[PDB]
């Protein structure tokens, strides 16, 4: 049992929720919150700037430091850092933005680092402003993630969509 209220279930491990997911982990304070994140760390808008600005930039500061020690992420990788005010530790997961002509492909392995926790608070990855197509990403990530996953999807006629389509 968890403290994850109102979801709805899509799988043995899946779960759905309309919701800011800056507001779910400042009420929740999960272990693990997902971050939208890009290779360098910069997180300046979608779900990124929003996790970022409800840290009063803690996040950046301590992203900066992250990437001056340890160079770029990879498309589909990931790092822990701290939650600060919102989670236990923040999971910073890189999936393809298909604005940057990234692959799709990499999606999978975007999701396959959820499996590392056995409980995320996560957006659906490479979605908005990333660019791919949010049915395939709940899609990849229902046949990927393993482990329990609540995602909080912002977009109300979104959410709405992506349930009444799920197979
Ligand atoms: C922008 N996204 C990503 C999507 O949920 C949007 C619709 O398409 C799927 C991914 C966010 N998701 C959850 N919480 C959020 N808080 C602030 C932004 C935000
Ligand atoms: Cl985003």
């Amino acid at each position: 049992v968890n403290s994850f209220s109102g979801y709805l279930k899509l799988t043995d491990n899946v779960y759905i929720k309309n919701a800011d997911i800056v507001e779910e982990a400042k009420k929740v304070k999960p272990t693990v919150v997902v971050n939208a994140a890009n290779v360098y760390l910069k997180h300046g808008g979608g779900v990124a700037g929003a996790l970022n600005k409800a840290t009063n930039n803690a996040m950046q500061v301590e992203s900066d430091d992250y990437i001056a020690t340890n160079g770029p992420l990879k498309v589909g990788g990931s790092c822990v850092l701290s939650g600060h005010n919102l989670a236990k530790h923040c999971l910073h997961v890189v999936g393809p933005n298909v604005n940057k002509g990234e692959d799709i492909q990499l999606l999978k392995s975007a999701y396959e680092n959820f499996n590392q926790h056995e409980v995320l608070l996560a957006p659906l990855l490479s979605a908005g402003i990333f660019g791919a197509d949010p049915i395939h990403s709940l899609r990849v990530c229902v046949d990927t993630v393993r482990t329990n996953v609540y995602l909080a999807v912002f977009d109300k006629n979104l959410y709405d969509k992506l349930v009444s389509s799920f197979l």
